[PDB]
């Protein structure tokens, strides 16, 4: 702490006796001035957002693919993965609309590395200020290469990193939080809510419904100070089928149920597409090798003409599997292109699945006579 | 809106085209100045906190009863009720500690009054600065009458009102939120989380495990600027049973099952008491009539000497049931002392209930020969 609470632990102060101190923080202004976005990255982002919103509204028959490392921990690897992916995306420019999984943390119940933002040297130093710096810079570099997608959590943290997202996602732990639903209703891109830890759809229905309305809440402004914010709202929201405590909900029947309750909520019609399926995480029962297989199911629903499906989430890294960051050595003790956060499928798995989906969208074209 | 995004709609800019613009805000330093907490309120607040920290470590053999409106919405009415409860609160004082349920906003997914802070004019005018004024004014009056407790909904707001809380809960929906755990660890009083909307008990155990720890995050400081905060961690933590979509857990079995899971967690031992019961919300199935009978169940388990219990929650009001705030009417014409959120028990029932539980505490005393 730069400022230190000299009175920590005294239980005769009304407040703050549990507070160690404070460290200076950088307002989003200064960073947004320091790390601006190039017009090319700007253009990437905007046209990306719109096209997504097109696919949502029934306007485009393409399919959205949010794929990438579950968390990002090493930048050079991010440029490698982004250029390799911009290659294959170049190849599929007319079918998939692929967007990268730029995630800077895995939220956890158990102690660990707290994400790229919190622990920048990965040794629990917590000079988060740097974390942000380098982390935002990586985006002013990536957005020139391809569109990226973050997951929301710290109402405060996006202020620094929202202008780079062309889409966002919301986690199960946080999907019931009216905080976050407000936050989406402010955000400047489409947002996908993950269905509850037990599987529940209702939480995600409720989040979309919430996020569409206009909201007022306390938030943090670009000059690092507090004000009251008004959100026009965000109607271009969707649902991400995910969890396993109740089991896997990727099965076709599950998708139909999602659709029946979505038209039971006025949240979709036959012409709009609001369903994203997330394989990594809950449906894979926590094994990377299970990721390819579900792909099999989604493709198949496309082949029969499933038009509700808007997009698909994929856990993916240059090298497959996962690894434990060493007690000692930090980032230098990690294998190159290998996920710290979740087990990913290897680049090879990833390209074979992409060819499969490129074809599935074509077959949906042929059976619908589209 | 004071400031107005003049670009709200041009989905052509990097960011902020879903933000209406913002409204100025009284910083917490200032609101901690305009309304200070008199020395008597200071005394009540801290004596209560230490009392609850005793009950939590088994040093006290009395019972924490958090009782009050589902939502506090009429400050005259609240003063009247805090009067009454404080009067009988020392009637039973030897028996248990009575903390009043000072909540400001009831979490939802639907349209309606977003609490006293967001819309305290009750007209969807949203004059939030005043909301805060009013509300802190309220608080500093109430801590002179009896200590209080509130529901931590968001993490900017308690900068304005924390020092009136002797004690706080984390709403069922936000328990899984990393954010509310990090916030929890700094607060200078006891926190008890509510179990997940399924009824699941792992969320709350994990939250207790996290909040014990020391965390560093981004938070708002008393002057009104964001900063990096380190917390000591709050070890003064517990669990609240409240119900779910499944498993209403107000029974002897369910409590013992829970105690066993907390023991398996290394959070408590047979001397400590880490379990609080909510008798509204799920357990009551939105039926105020079923609250007293749940008191009865409790009273029975205390007659049996159940020593892991630290408290009970209770949504009580001057007049029972609830009433519908007319959306096309004002708060001008509304029944006095009738909670406008979840259905409450009457004043007479409240006398009754409280007497009955006092008896229960006496009975547990005799069971272990204390």
């Amino acid at each position: 702490m730069f400022i230190k609470n000299d009175h920590a632990g005294d239980r005769k102060r009304l407040e703050d006796w549990r507070i160690k101190g404070y460290d200076p923080l950088t307002p989003p202004d200064l960073l947004q001035h320091e790390f601006p976005i190039s017009a090319k990255g700007e253009e990437n982002i905007i046209k990306a957002r719109d096209s997504v919103c097109d696919i949502l509204n029934g306007k485009d028959d393409r399919l959205v693919i949010v794929i990438g490392p579950c968390s990002l921990h090493d930048p050079k690897a991010a440029y490698d993965y982004a250029d390799r992916l911009a290659k294959i995306s170049e190849k599929l420019s007319k079918d998939l609309l692929i967007i990268m999984r730029a995630y800077l943390e895995k939220p956890r119940t158990t102690v660990g590395w707290k994400g790229l933002i919190n622990d920048p040297d990965m040794n629990n130093s917590f000079q988060i200020n740097k974390g942000l710096r380098i982390s935002r810079e990586m985006f002013i570099k990536l957005v020139e290469k391809l569109p990226i997608a973050g997951e929301m959590l710290d109402t405060i943290s996006p202020q620094f990193l929202s202008d780079c997202f062309s889409l966002g996602a919301i986690g199960a732990r946080t999907t019931e939080s009216q905080l976050h639903r407000e936050l989406a209703s402010g955000l400047s891109f489409p947002i996908g809510f993950k269905n509850g830890t037990d599987g529940g759809l209702q939480v995600a229905i409720d989040a979309m419904r919430a996020a569409a309305h206009e909201h007022y809440f306390l938030s943090v402004t670009k000059p690092g100070v507090t004000a009251i914010v008004g959100t026009e709202g965000n109607k271009d929201t969707f649902l991400i089928l995910r969890g396993g405590k109740n089991g896997t909900n990727f099965d076709k029947e599950s998708v139909q149920n999602t659709k029946k309750q979505l038209e039971k909520a006025g949240l979709t019609d036959d012409s709009q597409k609001r369903i994203m399926i997330d394989c990594s995480h809950g449906n894979s029962n926590k094994d990377f090798k299970n990721q390819p297989k579900v792909a099999k199911c989604i493709y198949d629903q496309l082949t029969e003409g499933e038009n509700s499906l808007c997009g698909v989430m994929i856990e993916s890294n240059i090298n497959e599997g996962r690894q434990d960051i060493p007690k000692e050595g930090g980032r230098e003790g990690l294998k190159y292109g290998c996920s710290v956060t979740d087990a990913c499928i290897g680049w090879e798995s990833t390209e074979q699945v992409l060819e499969l989906l490129a074809e599935g969208v074509r077959n949906r074209r042929k059976a619908l006579k589209k």
